[PDB]
């Protein structure tokens, strides 16, 4: 079991993937598809020599989720809206399809949105990402891929996200879940269980 | 170079360790030296069979404290306050003798105190350990074994330091310091480079 899981990406994600091909999963910019700096990421994952299969979960049947996530190196999941990526994952019913995929050894990388809901929950972020976007969303638990609560551009870099509400975020969030400050730059490795945290200088 | 950095001890400090002998600093908490609960620390070195050498840097000259530091396995700083440690660290000018002595392998054990001076500043704990202790101390900067600054008892379970003062620190020291909520039980394992996250179930 192999994860990656950046605050905004990282230079060893290539590296990470150990192939050429990875599925990129946009839902969670859905909102904003074409909008401008949206391509950012992939570029990012381009920059490192990575082909990108496009794997749009809203507009995807499962069957062919579980045959692209099946020819494959490695899977991607964009930042953007977690509420509503979660939205997609449980209507679409693909997070269990991703899950099955990535505990069969299919490395997962993640992205902000992307790396927050390979944990136990998204309710710690609820005051970066309006949770209004998926209104009939009852259940907030993620993916528990790991059980890090990652809060993602932990800098507070990001004029949506200063560092108000980051540490809002650990005074509202703190004590019952294990957070997880991650800076733009850094990123988790996470592989059979040891929990490694890089900086950008880490490859 | 081999770091040990503990919000409040972890399970694997004795393979760690890699022997039997421990040079134990406790001078964070001589402000309260036998304090009831104070020695708990050192039991729990001892319940895995580490053999303490206590070393109190406020009572010995530099000479000794390199002859000590060279006839044990390894270093461990206890918690207490942080900014009075780093008074006698800076004080006694065992900083150079330790640091020196880790750089050549001697591996360190921080707790609390311990885990935060080995970082690059003091002064993102200055909302959790009173910085009056040291009226004289001009200069925060910490010995530098690690860039990450520990934040430990991130969970706020304990009193002196709740939630809403870990919030207040990420708050006020986020944005420059790369911060590291630590929770009890959790530990950083650095070793050459590789920075490990550990939770109290690994090992």
């Amino acid at each position: 079991v192999r994860l990656l899981l950046t605050s905004f990406q990282h230079p060893s994600m290539a590296q990470f993937i150990g192939g050429k091909r990875v599925a990129y999963i946009p839902d969670a910019a859905r909102s904003y598809a074409d909008a401008p700096f949206v391509q950012k990421e992939r570029e990012g994952l381009e920059k490192q020599g990575l082909e990108l299969i496009n794997l749009p979960l809203s507009h995807t049947d499962l069957a062919a989720v579980e045959t692209t996530l099946n020819a494959v190196d490695g899977v991607y999941v964009a930042g953007g809206e977690t509420f509503d990526l979660l939205q997609v994952l449980r209507s679409t019913g693909s997070d269990k399809v991703i899950t099955r995929r990535v505990r069969q050894g299919l490395p997962y990388i993640g992205c902000s949105a992307g790396s927050v809901v390979a944990g136990p929950t998204i309710e710690a972020v609820s005051l970066m990402d309006s949770p209004d976007i998926a209104p009939d969303l009852k259940d907030y638990t993620g993916l528990g891929l790991t059980e890090l609560a990652v809060i993602p551009h932990a800098s507070g870099s990001i004029s949506q996200f200063p560092i108000e509400t980051i540490a809002d975020t650990v005074r509202t969030y703190g004590e019952r879940w294990p957070l997880c400050l991650l800076r733009d730059g850094q990123a988790l490795w996470i592989e059979d269980g040891e929990v490694r945290l890089l900086n950008l200088e880490h490859h």
